[PDB]
């Protein structure tokens, strides 16, 4: 059991006032929890519209970079 | 004196039979004239119509060199 758990540091409440607070804590809680639905496209992306001299490092390093880290 | 000179290998021309030979051969040599330069124009370049992937080696050794080399 290695899940960082939510700690009552201070007071004592009953199973009331721990089942009010678990439920609006849970109400508040961030939603859905990544935008695992989030998809690659590189179209358009900004660094295709650099201009790059055509001895350019920033060739390696930031344009094929971008386009080849996944 | 380091000029390769024209020989006559064989035989004695008179002057008259030098002077039409020579006359001859300075009318057949033609084309060049003097070493005009032929003005750099890149534009539309073959090797810039060439498909490269991001991480083409040939960016370096073909396109790139075909730009830089003078």
């Amino acid at each position: 059991d290695h899940e960082a758990h939510i700690k009552v540091l201070r007071g004592e409440p009953t199973p009331e006032e721990m089942a009010a607070l678990m439920a609006v804590l849970a109400s508040a809680g961030g939603g859905p929890a990544e935008p695992v639905k989030k998809e690659r496209n590189m179209w358009g992306h900004p660094v295709d519209k650099l201009r790059y001299s055509v001895f350019s490092w920033q060739r390696v390093t930031l344009l094929e970079r971008t386009h080849m880290r996944r």
